[PDB]
RNA sequence: CAUCUCAGUAGGAGCGGGAAAAGAAAUCAAUUGAGAUGCCGUAAGUAACGGCGAGUGAAACCGGCACAGUUCAAACCGAA
RNA sequence: GGUGGCAAUGGCUAACCUUUUAUCUGGGCAGCCGAAGCGAAAGCAACAUGUGCGCAGCCUUUUGGCGAGGCACGACGUAU
RNA sequence: UCCGCUGGUUCCUUCCGAAACAUGUCGCAGCAUGACCUGACUUGAGAUCGUCGGUGGAGUAGAGCACUGAUUGGCGAUUCCGGGGAUCCCUCGCUCGCUUGUCAAACUCCAAACCCCCCGUCAUCCUAGAAAGUCGGAGUCCGGACUGCUGGGGUAAGCUUGUAGUCCGUAAGGGAGACAACCCAGCCCGUGGUUAAGGUCCCCAAGUGUCGACUAAGUGUUAAUACUAAAGGGCGU
RNA sequence: UGGGGCCCCGAAAAUUGACGGGGCUCAAGUCGACCACCGAUACCACGGAGUACCGCAAGGUAAUCUCGUAGGAAGGCGUUG
RNA sequence: UACAAUCUCUGAAUCCUGCUCAGUGCAGGUACCUGAAACCCCGGUUCAACGGGAAGAAGGGCCUGUAAACAGCGGGGGUAGACCCUCUUAAGGUAGCGUAGUACCUUGUCGCUUAAUUGGCGACUUGCAUGAAUGGAUCAAUGAGAGCCCUACUGU
RNA sequence: UUUACUGCAGCCUGUCGUUGGGUUGUGGUUCUGGAUGUACAGUGUAGGUAGGAGGCAUCGAAGCGGGUGCGCCAGCAUUCGUGGAGCCGUCCUUGGGACACUACCCUUCCGGGACUACGACCCUAACUCUGAGAAGAGGACCCCGAUAGGUGGGCAGUUUGCCUGGGGCGGGACGCCCUUGAAAAGAUAUCAAGGGCGCGCAAUGGUUGACUCAAGCGGGUCGGAAACUCGCUGAAGAGUGCAAGAGCAUAAGUCAGCCUGACGUUAUUCAGCAUAGCAGUGGAUGACGAGACGAAAGUCGGCUCUAGCGAACUUUUGAGCCUCCUUGGUGGGGGCCAAAAAUGACAGAAAAGUUACCCCGGGGAUAAUUGAGUCGUUGCCGGCAAGAGUACAUAUCGACCCG
RNA sequence: GAGUUUGGCGGCCAUAGCGGUAGGGCAACUCCUGUACCCAUCCCGAACACAGCAGAUAAGCCUGCCCGCGUUCCUUACUGUACUGAAGUGUGCGAGCCUUCGGGAACUCUGGAUCGCUGCCAAGCUCA
């Protein structure tokens, strides 16, 4: 499962037809100042917590690839609905 | 079913009268106003909370009943 | 749902007062629903009839005509 | 306290009258939504339970080997891919063609009778309101049986699971010895009359009826039916 | 020799006993036909009740109305105040 | 007040009490890795929330001891059933006992006990699935314990 | 009961308070003696840097010492002297920094004194134990209050599904796709039969152009009955990524050229889920905006058609906007639209056992076995007789198959 | 204005296909002659493209015929047979089957047919 680096597809900002460059969307990190954090510190007192003790659930056979195409002249990303692969070259 | 709900309920300890508790803004408002407290009506099953599930859940403005404001500490005198 | 009062110049009052003992008569516009919708929000803001088919009913040569309500369009407000 | 689990729930008549099924459910003794029942209202002209003819859909019964898999011998060769016992001395199965004998639920060159959509016609319903629409109230999701489908499974079963019609459930009255669902019949009350199913020696209403033969075993005297014995033999008749 | 109808052998179960029973032999059995009669609340006639729909009423139409469980709807009777 | 108290296993006497520290438990060591909050350092915030760094307690990993701690003591096929090999994921049953209160096959085979015994006792034993303080073997006296046999007695 | 899920006591340890006075090793905090500042040296020591230089000097300035701040035993300071001139640099040691007094505000130097935090030691007056008390023994440790991390069936609250020819065991017929069952419209059950899927591919994708594949027959060199090539027959007997079924020949197949439509946004209708309600989500027609190939017509919303997948809440990411309570701003939150992260019990609980010590409510809606149905099996027979019986099927025994 | 022949684009998609055989080219098609040019070969002017006079009906195309395989149709028998819709107090120990009214095959058999029908337009002609 290969994909080029570049290649030329519409542009929803620029309305045109013009190169892209790939790459890869990693996970970031969850702050601890939205509400879910403070709420599970309000939550958090004698015993038992609710949502806040659930076990971590499992997982899938094979996640999904997640890629954003960033134009080249606008610099403007855009994402699209992602295919499923277990091994993923990027080939440039 | 574990947070939640049942519910500050049932139950317990203390104190206490013909009533008790509260009570004279370090308040509520919004551009500018009101002027102690209690009780009834409404705001309203609204805002808000919540495995945002089941459920829980106000107040101010406004209309009434009844109306009431004051006393110490200190600065001055020093047993008056 | 069946039966009623009032009716966009809308409907109803709640607590309470007049109770002359719980009735009753007259007040009580706070407030609730209706009157403008769309949208998470900021915000913006529509036909007081333009056309056709046609039931009842009425007119008529008994065949057609007018045709409230009904149905189908057209036009417009707002969100995307 | 609570339960989806067990028992009970009090007067009369009149009009209409089901479902024991599909999907979701920590769902299977429960519930929700739909089908099916009932009441009211709006609208205002058609509807199709049935017949005949035509334009179309067939891929089941039956039939057959033209494809796919099997299958029986004879004949002629594969001068192979093959097993028997240095010119592979030569035997020769598998295989390919012509003829004979069988097959198929996942085969088809063929191909019905039922059945389904639509058009026309007849016929029935309909302004005393067709088709459609809106709102209120439910019950029900333990079913069973008979006649067909050589239904599927199973050695078979009054077994288990499907499907079309009609029934019991909720169906009196008449006849089957009695018989939930088998035959006649779908039922307001009273009187008279004629018939249906079934019967007519006595029990028991009505034939010791008619015509032509068979049986000698008390065989039989038993529509269907969960209630009725087979292969084989008989110079019995 | 072949094809048919009926019957016989093949054919043994436990309380005493099931063509419904008595019984039945040119039949009161089996096969093919036929005639007459009996026999329902079915069908016909008369009278009566109710219901559905229409009509101002009087009344009119009903071969095409009269079964019924769960259940829906309408009108009435009774007890105490 | 350690000839004590408390906590466990086994169960008089007699002959004895084998091998295994892989698993789990316990104790000690913590070289090294991991390991929260507070304090400290940097970035951030006209101040905070917040994000990293250093340091590093108990505990864990890692190492050592411990079986009268909880527990374990295996296959097959060569070879008069030996013994060289095994399968050895720590080791592969020592003395004893053995068809058992444990032996499925099973009413195992032989002897004493009866005319005749799925019985009792003795012997063998390839032990489905015996075994040493999960105590093994045996044992005089005792037993309203559980089996079998002899004699006397009797209406069982 | 436990190495089920979630917690709570008990115990072990860090930090804060109670909590004092000294010994010193720590590090800056904080403070002096010199700009200490100095390689291409120096007549000069970059008196940081620097008005790229002008005031000092027998009215104090030099070369040297162990060497005076310090460093290159050079030398700016005048210090203990020593000679009795280093002047600025427009002779810049023409500079890393090029240098002059009222500035050294600042490499630094660092009695580091100073409050602080750490590791160890000492003291008594807090505090603790003993005693009627004098007093004795410990001692800023322990106990105690708070907080953080561990261990923790000692104890508490709960969960441990359903289908099922009774339950259990086995399995998943618990989500999706194809053929038969299924009775020639549609629908149709069983732990019915045959099965498959929880993927792979920047080419195995799009378009245009040129062609025809499987298998045989005839020929050519050891190119062996195993190779490549020429001619003929060849509607498909091949290939089309993967099950089954269907489709495809000037092609939906094979090869070459050019490309990325494996595009952003949006509306209906169909099936999932006949008739006849039910997510998400898929598949067929379209619409707007941009493209590829081709003379054009046209084809292209991946790989010929039907499988390859998941709601709400929550976090993360992309474009642009709306918003936070009298007003304006900053930091930080909340919202709208889409994509990714998973619930396989697949229309979505954070979840193990035992009861013969058991208790309660129901069930013949569901089992031991009494009954009823069936007869595979079991007991008992029959038909044909193959053969044996010294000859002779039937004195006697009786095969295979059938009832 | 009717007909014939030729040419192009087609409808039904084997009654049209397979094989065999005898005839024709005047107008038309084809075969057929070469590679300057646009164009081409995974090599080849083979094909496609261009340029076109010669000769030929031996091939394509056209007309006539052949039952020799395959397909389509009719008739005789099989046969109102197999199968089947509706009703049945008809029948079998059983798996099953029978009567009435209404539908109705497949193969095989005797004998015949089928070697395509047809739409639009143009050109050469052939008439009044
Ligand atoms: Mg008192
Ligand atoms: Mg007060
Ligand atoms: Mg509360
Ligand atoms: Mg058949
Ligand atoms: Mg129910
Ligand atoms: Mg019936
Ligand atoms: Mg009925
Ligand atoms: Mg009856
Ligand atoms: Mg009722
Ligand atoms: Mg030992
Ligand atoms: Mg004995
Ligand atoms: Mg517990
Ligand atoms: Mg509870
Ligand atoms: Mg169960
Ligand atoms: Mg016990
Ligand atoms: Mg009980
Ligand atoms: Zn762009």
């Amino acid at each position: 499962m290969k994909i080029p680096k570049r290649f030329r597809t519409y542009c929803p900002f620029c309305k045109t037809h013009n190169e892209v460059v790939v790459e890869r969307v990693k996970k970031g990190q969850a702050s601890s100042m939205t509400h879910i954090a403070r709420q599970k510190k309000r939550q958090e007192g004698i015993g038992n917590s609710g949502k806040f003790s659930k076990v971590p659930g499992g997982d899938k056979p094979t996640k999904r690839i997640w890629l954003r195409y960033r134009c080249t002249v606008c610099k403007k990303a855009h994402q699209r609905p992602c295919f499923r692969a277990k091994k993923f070259e990027f080939k440039e």
